[PDB]
């Protein structure tokens, strides 16, 4: 038989037992098949598919962040390309974009899942607030008010801090100032890919707003020290009033809920991002799937590639990591009438922008995890009083070095 071997970063609670479950119909159908999952961590995840890239030391398939996949395909004999090889006619149109690289008809990675962050609101912190979630997060300047609001609001004796974010130490550094950008009227890159340009005047705006929310006293600041992990648990624990986050946090609040009797997720809504004056804008992420050009199993592969792109395997493995289906067909499922995950496939849809799909990008991703953090250890004074100057300065020379990187293509 064929045993075809696929790496996944950890997109449910019990990733490797969680995809089993979800490609059971498969190996039933091919008992001659059988599928070994294996997990990679999303901080070790680039340097180690780029190294199986190379090496030859690589399973049949790998997730890929959809923002990393043109870095992958771009390498020379990397990847299969699969332009031609899947009926792309099934798929929500947006997702595509990324599965190719930016300046050719090549494509190399299939869309699995999507993803957005949106705002999640406590509704008795806001009740207790005089604050209305149906409009006073429309847009930024209501947002901002509403936080003025929430801060310091009391709910059961704990003192909430009004928004939660994290700062540091992960891949959604970059996109946490996003849809800030964005909502400006700004960008990373021009049209075509190949100069960065997020220290426009619009840009710096963005950037301005959301981090002198901080500096304002309505972001707490200890948290800017910390992950996306460690401030999801902190908001299902009741410490703050709002946070950006994407769906899969629904898994573990409920999971907090059925195990530990938390019912912090019976307590809380979601809306979307508040509208900037460029429009609303929102943060497109989600993973791509990829064969690898060494695998000695390619037909197979391919049949499963085109498994997980089933109805049935969208709708289910949806309904597990939270994620969203990249198949059109997927949303006539009961499922998708969930009142929370409406509004992420609503927000996606309506206004998710994703990163210019070029090689560099990936690269350029370690830069702004590094870089930009240090926006946040100027607003949180650890080297001397919060300047808006800094600020910019730190932006001009992460664009310097993202300029560089681009070059290289
Ligand atoms: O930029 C690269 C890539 O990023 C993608 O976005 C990723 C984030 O980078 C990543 O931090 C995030 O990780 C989630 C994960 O999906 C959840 O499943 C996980 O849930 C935990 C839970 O918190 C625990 O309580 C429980 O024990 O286990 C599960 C899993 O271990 O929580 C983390 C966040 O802390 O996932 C994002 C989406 O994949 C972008 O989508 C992509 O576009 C980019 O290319």
């Amino acid at each position: 038989s064929v045993k075809l071997t696929m790496w996944i970063m950890p997109n449910s609670d019990t990733p490797d037992q969680d995809l089993l479950k979800v490609v059971k119909p498969f190996t039933d159908a091919n008992p001659h098949i059988t599928v070994e999952p294996t997990v990679v961590d999303w901080s070790a995840a680039l340097t180690k598919i780029t190294a199986a890239a190379t090496s030859g030391e690589a399973p049949d398939i790998t997730q890929v962040g959809s923002t990393w996949t043109a870095a992958i395909g771009a390498m020379e004999g990397a990847l299969v390309e699969l332009t031609g090889k899947i009926d792309t006619s099934a798929f929500v149109e947006s997702t595509l974009q990324s599965a190719y690289i930016k300046g050719t008809d090549k494509m190399f990675g299939m869309p699995w899942f999507t993803e957005t962050r949106a705002l999640f609101y406590r509704k008795d912190a806001c009740e207790k607030a005089g604050v209305n979630p149906e409009t006073d997060f429309a847009t930024w300047d209501k947002f901002k008010d509403a936080l003025k609001k929430l801060n310091g609001i009391e709910v059961d004796g704990k003192k909430l801090a009004a928004l939660g974010m994290p700062g540091k130490n992960d891949w959604n550094v970059v996109h946490n100032f996003s849809w800030w950008i964005y909502g400006a009227g700004g960008d990373f890159v021009n049209e075509e890919g190949t100069q960065a340009t997020f220290s426009s005047e619009n840009a710096l705006k963005g950037i301005k707003f959301y981090s002198e929310l901080a500096v304002e006293g309505l972001m707490d600041e200890p948290s800017l020290e910390k992950n996306t992990s460690d401030i999801e648990s902190a908001f299902g624990d009741g410490a703050y009033a709002t946070a950006f986050m994407g769906p899969w946090v629904i898994s573990s609040y409920t999971k907090n809920k059925e195990e530990n009797g938390n019912d912090l997720i019976d307590k809380i809504g979601v809306t979307m991002v508040p509208e900037g004056p460029a429009g609303r804008y929102a943060f497109m992420g989600g993973s791509n799937l990829v064969i690898f050009n060494s695998s000695k199993n390619k037909d197979e592969a391919l049949e499963l590639l085109k498994f997980f792109a089933s109805k049935e395997a969208q709708v289910e493995y949806s309904k597990v990591s939270k994620m969203l289906p990249v198949v059109k067909a997927a949303y006539e499922d009961p499922y998708f009438e969930d009142s929370l995950m409406k509004v992420f496939k609503e927000q996606v849809d309506k206004y998710g922008k994703h990163y210019a799909s070029v090689p560099g990008w990936a690269s350029a991703e370690v830069i702004f995890s590094e870089g930009l953090s240090k926006i946040w250890d100027n607003v949180m004074e650890v080297d001397g009083a919060y300047s808006y100057d800094k600020t910019v300065q730190i932006v001009k020379d992460v664009e310097s070095q993202i300029n560089q990187i681009l070059q290289e293509t």
